[PDB]
């Protein structure tokens, strides 16, 4: 799948339960694989608006070239069937 090769940190604590589950889904079902916690073989984080990232997380985004993207990434690469440019959905760089 589209997300082959993918690790996503999901830090989207936010999000109605409903939809936390159908992104969980939707990254399993197109190859991807989650997890809650941040580590080096995270790809990329998944952060919902109302999260924040403290300066140490960061740091490790930036040591470790992990991706940080809004969860349109997902919906809309899903949608597209097609992994879109993770670049056009950084919370930090719009």
């Amino acid at each position: 799948g589209i997300f082959a090769n993918c690790i996503f940190c999901l830090k989207v604590k936010y999000l109605p339960q409903q939809q936390k589950k159908k992104l969980q889904t939707d990254i399993q079902e197109n190859g991807g694989k989650f997890s809650f916690s941040l580590n080096p073989q995270c790809t990329h984080i998944i952060l919902d608006n109302a999260d924040v990232l403290s300066q140490y997380q960061l740091n490790s985004i930036q040591k470790n070239h992990v991706h940080i993207a809004n969860p349109d990434f997902i919906w809309k690469s899903i949608r597209e069937k097609r992994l879109l440019d993770v670049k056009n959905y950084d919370p930090y760089k719009p």
